[PDB]
């Protein structure tokens, strides 16, 4: 209703901070979370239970308002299930009053089939009714006709506020996937800019055209198609995805179209250096620059506790800025 | 000397395929909503011949997902198992598909969009149709175009490779090449898989960074090709009989032709003829390799639209054959 743009500022105004937090549950942190709530009489499991918004998710919620203990013995199929989507409300239910957003990536909901994207659904169901802002993390491409799909699996059942964007097969894609004609209906993306990976260069950096470097042609192209579907006219935007460990770039572009909205995984399990990344990448209007921290918080033992650091950190990055 | 269906790699699954049929056409499989609500009142108007007849087939038994669901008579379905209705008349029209065309196909290709948007109940009816193809031991691709950092891309592997255990996938990688070490390759497991990369696509737009962006007159979609090779060199992938290949748009003539000419070998799939309109005679011609399992011809809607599929692909499998044979007396 009010559009992604309008969203983020209003969440920017009550908790004052550009923290994105990441929620990509591997095997292993489900694993392990089955383990140790089995070993602690399922404390974190018990607090979920008691929070008002679970009561509001979609699937299997009957199967989620179960105790664990009967789970295991009378619904042992769903066990897996209840275990995950356990994990991801633990973890939001921990973390949520430091995040401006939360970003999922979907190559962690995918690879035991049909039930993680249960759990996915439900996870948005669940941020959604807190009133959280959505990230799908996903890098769709297609061509048109194709994306349609990611459009109606994204914007409309999952109701997610955004999602990535790999535009390298070109831009009208993002009118597949930013605009519904029918329905009148406005999305916003961010688009893979410059990203983290060691080889990065290789096709970003080495590859241009009117000697500007590639990434750079792929930021101006994604803002003319933006203006095309005039969606800051309707509350939304095309931004661009610029690894935290890409100063550089992060400094070029924000310099460049200096009111950009950015996005920037790649600090704590990547390395990205907080201060040098929020500092390139500033600006006053501070959800315009979305720092994700995803396994720093969710392989940490003590999640809220690494929210709240960020959280602090950030902040007082910001203040100096 | 003879290999068990699922006991050999990619390569040589393909070749095998390529001599017993003897074309090159790849089928896709990609139902849209009108196309199940149209099977679903067919099926309903006639009496379910065509669900009775995929009921028959002896590897339904053998899929993963729901079999006590699938294997109903389709009024109990619409009678006792409302909620299980479009599960049930979406896995049956792509059983259906399957049925009337594979044994013109050389592979199948399902792209990942149309299985995503009802969220979990199409991910279950795609489980099914790799779990099908794989019992009739038809080779396979999974159109998704993947591409994340490294540890995030390894989850799309155990996805595609592992669960759904598809023979290919696409990967577009425009972040990297690096990427593929996670996707071609499993370092725990020491196991190889095959993939196609993107090159040159068929969207209307697609030289504004394909063939715009370069490096010292080399344009971005050759860099592309020639790093994808570069990287399926290093991982030892044709040595294991898999490999990594190049998807070239139908209608990209001249690019096909590059491709072709600069790497004589190399493994392309050619979406974008029959409902995109690509010359199928010009595709064919610039692609062409005598193992014709090099220059895989897509056709999706211009089959799986057509009321009499299995017709549809026969005219196509035809068509194809025929161009081949120009190549192979030419
Ligand atoms: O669009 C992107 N461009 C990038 O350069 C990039 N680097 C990491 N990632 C994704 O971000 C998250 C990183 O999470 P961690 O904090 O756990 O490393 C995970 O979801 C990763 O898949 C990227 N996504
Ligand atoms: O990797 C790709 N590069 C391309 O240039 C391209 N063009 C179409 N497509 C995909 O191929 C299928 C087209 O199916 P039709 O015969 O029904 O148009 C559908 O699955 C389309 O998403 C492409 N995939």
């Amino acid at each position: 209703s009010m559009g992604f743009k309008v969203k983020l500022e209003k969440r920017r105004n009550a908790i004052n901070t550009c923290l994105c937090i990441g929620l990509d549950p591997d095997e292993k942190d489900i694993e392990n979370f089955m383990k140790n709530e089995k070993e602690n009489n399922y404390n974190n499991i018990k607090k979920n239970l008691k929070e008002k918004y679970i009561n509001n998710v979609s699937i299997k919620k009957d199967i989620l308002l179960k105790a664990p203990d009967n789970i295991i013995r009378e619904e042992k199929s769903e066990e897996f299930f209840y275990f995950f989507n356990h994990f991801c409300f633990y973890i939001i239910n921990e973390t949520n009053k430091y995040a401006l957003t939360f970003k999922m990536n979907f190559a962690f909901y995918i690879p035991y089939g049909s039930v993680g994207i249960d759990v996915l659904k439900n996870v948005f169901d669940y941020l959604y009714e807190l009133n959280i802002p959505t990230i799908l993390d996903m890098k769709i491409n297609d061509i048109g006709n194709t994306v349609k799909n990611y459009r109606k699996f994204i914007f409309e059942y999952l109701k997610s506020d955004s999602c990535t964007v790999n535009i390298y097969m070109g831009t009208n894609m993002l009118k597949d996937i930013c605009y519904d004609e029918e329905k009148n209906k406005y999305y916003s993306a961010f688009v893979l800019v410059k990203t983290t990976n060691p080889d990065s260069a290789i096709f970003q950096k080495n590859l241009s055209l009117d000697n500007k470097q590639a990434y750079v042609i792929m930021a101006q192209e994604a803002l003319n198609m933006s203006s095309y579907l005039n969606l800051e006219q309707n509350n939304e935007f095309i931004g661009f995805v610029v690894g935290a460990n890409s100063y550089d770039e992060m400094n070029y572009i924000r310099t460049y179209f200096p009111n950009c909205y950015i996005l920037s995984p790649g600090i704590g399990a990547q390395n990205g250096d907080l201060h040098k990344t929020l500092t390139n990448g500033y600006h006053k209007s501070y959800e315009k620059i979305l720092i994700n921290i995803g396994r720093a918080i969710t392989k940490n033992p003590y999640p809220q506790k690494a929210a709240q650091m960020y959280y602090d950190q950030i902040n007082a990055i910001l203040k100096q800025n």
